[PDB]
């Protein structure tokens, strides 16, 4: 697995954090992130992806030690974590035919699991559009009760 790198944005109040819809298997919202190109650093590779999904540079923002990282089916993801960037930044994709849209959302109204289908008697777990961003929503959580209160 191809490792990827990006970014856990959050507001200045802790509360919001940014999410990046994109299109077609992506098509549901995500934290920016994407694929380590070869030689390319964790660090760079995180900017990189971040200013092409939402054209903001959090490159003198990073911090080295503060990230969430996690294997899902053998691929490393890690999100460095960003905090306090201002609500009424302008995002903007480099290109549009990757990335439908860009908003803030709630940290405590966003999901942290997907729901079952026990109503129907049904293996499996129901639809949920923040898919891509769930696994990260806990340890996001914790991590931010930890290193602030
Ligand atoms: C569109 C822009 C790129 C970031 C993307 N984030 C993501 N998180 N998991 C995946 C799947 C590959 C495993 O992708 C979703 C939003």
């Amino acid at each position: 697995g191809v490792p990827t790198y990006g970014a856990i944005i959050l507001d200045e109040t802790l509360e919001n954090v940014l999410l990046v819809q994109g299109y077609l298997a992506k098509s549901g919202w995500g934290f920016p992130k994407g694929k380590v190109n070869k030689e390319e650093a964790p660090h760079d590779c995180a900017a990189r992806e971040v200013f092409e999904e939402t054209g903001f540079d959090i490159k003198d923002y990073i911090c080295k030690d503060d990230y969430i990282e996690l294997r899902i089916n053998d691929q490393l993801a890690r999100l460095y974590i960003i905090p306090g960037i201002p609500k009424d930044t302008k995002f903007n994709p480099k290109t549009r035919r990757e990335i439908r849209n860009i908003e803030w959302f709630s940290i405590e109204k966003l999901p942290c699991h997907r729901n079952d289908m026990t109503p129907k008697s049904k293996l499996g777990l129901a639809p949920n559009k923040f898919f891509m961003a769930i696994p990260f929503i806990r340890p996001l959580r914790d991590w931010l009760s930890r290193r602030f209160g």
